[PDB]
């Protein structure tokens, strides 16, 4: 796209703010971005705030969302759709013209961990090029093993293709499949998809916590086989919602767009690679690592 | 295959009726039919009835299905296999001739959404081609969401491929993804499997409702990420067993053949595309439309 | 690799012995063996013990293994890491070099049908060239369907590519998909992953009987959407676990890595597939058959 030539916007902190018991105020942007998805290789990703996947959003069970998206885009349309949210896609998931904002407002009463994405035509094409991302919804009651649960992190499983080829989204196989991590706390890491930065900078824990992570497969096309090594998933949780409940499973299969909560103990210290057990995308780049210490520090 | 050169064979209404409290005949045909599965390209189908996937059976839990096949097709024999029944493969889901009628006798005792399909070897080809279709089998005790369902359709999601290409079923990527609707009641549509034809006339729903769909991903070859956007689904019942319960999914990962009936409301008026969420199959042509008006009717 | 041209080793079987009420010692081998994955079609894999995927191996739940593995490769490191345990990876499933041994201890403290696998990098070479395999960790208190069960197998679905290649590893469509089956008990067979063995001497049952198959799919990289033909599934436990209980599945999905035990009634005499529904591995070799008589004797 001649538009896109040059155009590197730097990212944007997503801005958000409680208005009210239930009503949460979110602000994003979409913006291009160059983002270094193996050593090397860039790709100006279509984001959203300049992370692909993009920012984090965390709601309350019940919360009403009241989202303003901010088109940075000087030529393509983009917009959002949220899992998380009862809405109309034809009213409330349309277009926000370039340089222009839309609000659009919904309610998220459904626990989970949801995928956000661009819902612009062709969507794979938006998908594709990098706007997709995780909104969790809290339960309001919880889930059973909170108790139990010592350490937690969110991590986000997609896929890169040769860049912005709809021919390649449509029928090839990926270029890269990769993980980020997003965080929930102050001090997490907050990464974008990429072959490495997840190897080189490990999630860090402690000798014998239980961890609770948060995953979903964004795609946009694969299905995940998603396995932490050396232990096995004490309690699933599938699509976040606490009636989903499994116990003792090795490995967690998401659809394309699927969550889950998945929580483990690690028994022993070391170094714990996490990955899709689809080894052809871990051989081409979905691996993780978990280091785990005497003292949860490095 | 040169028999089937010019041979477009009218499609044949299913023939159905009840012969005792416990026991169906069902009569269909395998023939050799045109169908349009995207704008401009015709694919001449192997098919149950002139249908791809083949028209809907329903009977309820506990009948024994006394079924026939008339083989229509020229020089190919056909067969039937419903994954409903308890049969034996070997002497119940056999060939029948060209030009031939088989009547084989099975019993349905478990609810569900199940696939059928030829059984022909080699069955890749005989589904690929078109040979495939559902059997849903109503629960004796009803579903325990019942009394909250104020609307059902019923999808179908298949692949096509290059025309009668073995390579291509074996080894390449579908060409096209789509959903088909099958009527329960006068009045609901009755489609086949194209890329088209339920964006250009969308399932219809009314304001507020809660819709259930009965679905299956017939494949042959392909898993479903299926997805409807701009809701949630409230009940997930896998393979359409009232004991396989999930909530509050956004996305219900679907093997080849995999069923389910999901359970979803729709809060405010528009249009409501429904996907599977492998956005590479989506853009070749697997996404439907739900239009929900204030009164139910376009 | 020079190293392993004209290499066959022989191979060598399991040794295994309990040493306490807890406590087990499992010794295996890292070997090179030829196998006919396909008719004519010899594969030299990297093996457990001669076999691809390796010998079945059985403990109890709450049994710590002693594992020994003897790398009997000339060049090669190789390792191994059992989805069943709790261990350090960085520790416990690190590589033993060339005609040496390595002892590992880790515990099996959660009932399933797990996979094992060497754990070298790159990983998605080590599995795809043979280095796959079942453990079975037996519930302490059963499953509650046990006293249901007339007679049980273990099959396993894989599949096989161009020989040690790591771009069709990463990049190509299987060759081959294959089923093989591990013996439970005196008498039954134990066979390799290929495309005919278990089409030519079919699995036995008698008519009427339950069947239980614990059914691992061990990839590398495709998922399985496992099916018996002309049967449903009574009950599914996912990944072999007690907890996850579905009932009535005509299909059961399994990630990859991804385990269940599955069982359900044969209720007239004949042969029954048993397949992936994912048609193009069917096609490929991933069809077995259950031969169902009279009296269970072929
Ligand atoms: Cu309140
Ligand atoms: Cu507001
Ligand atoms: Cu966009
Ligand atoms: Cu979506
Ligand atoms: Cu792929
Ligand atoms: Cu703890
Ligand atoms: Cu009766
Ligand atoms: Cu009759
Ligand atoms: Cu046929
Ligand atoms: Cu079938
Ligand atoms: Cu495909
Ligand atoms: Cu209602
Ligand atoms: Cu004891
Ligand atoms: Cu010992
Ligand atoms: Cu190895
Ligand atoms: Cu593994
Ligand atoms: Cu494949
Ligand atoms: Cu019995
Ligand atoms: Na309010
Ligand atoms: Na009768
Ligand atoms: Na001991």
């Amino acid at each position: 796209i001649a538009a896109h030539k040059g155009v590197n916007q730097a990212p944007v902190p997503l801005k958000m703010e409680r208005v009210g018991p239930h009503d949460v105020h979110i602000e994003m942007t979409a913006q291009i971005t160059d983002i270094e998805i193996d050593k090397g290789k860039i790709y100006k990703a279509w984001t959203f705030n300049g992370q692909a996947p993009g920012p984090l959003v965390v709601v309350n069970e019940g919360d009403t969302i009241h989202f303003t998206l901010k088109n940075m885009d000087p030529v393509v349309p983009h917009s959002m759709d949220f899992h998380a949210v009862h809405a109309s896609p034809s009213k409330d998931f349309i277009d926000v013209m370039p340089n222009k904002s839309g609000t659009f407002t919904y309610p998220a009463n459904k626990p989970g961990v949801f995928m956000y994405h661009c819902g612009t035509k062709p969507v794979l094409q938006h998908i594709a090029n990098g706007m997709h991302g995780v909104i969790i919804v809290k339960p309001k009651n919880g889930y059973p093993t909170d108790k139990e649960v010592d350490r937690e992190y969110v991590l986000i499983q997609n896929e890169w293709y040769k860049y912005n080829d709809m021919n390649d989204f449509q029928n090839g196989v990926p270029s890269y499949v990769v993980f980020s991590s997003k965080a929930l706390k102050p001090g997490d890491p907050n990464t974008n998809g990429d072959t490495f930065t997840l190897k080189e900078k490990p999630l860090l824990a402690k000798v014998g916590e239980k961890i609770r992570l948060y995953i979903n497969n964004v795609g946009p096309n694969e299905v995940s086989s998603f396995h932490v090594v050396g232990t096995v998933f004490d309690d699933v949780y599938l699509d976040g919602n606490p009636n989903n409940h499994l116990q003792g499973m090795q490995t967690v299969m998401l659809p394309a767009s699927g969550g889950a909560v998945v929580e483990f103990t690690v028994t022993r210290p070391g170094t714990y690679p996490i990955v899709t057990h689809q080894f052809n995308h871990a051989q081409k780049g979905a691996v993780a690592m978990l280091k785990v210490t005497e003292t949860g520090e490095d």
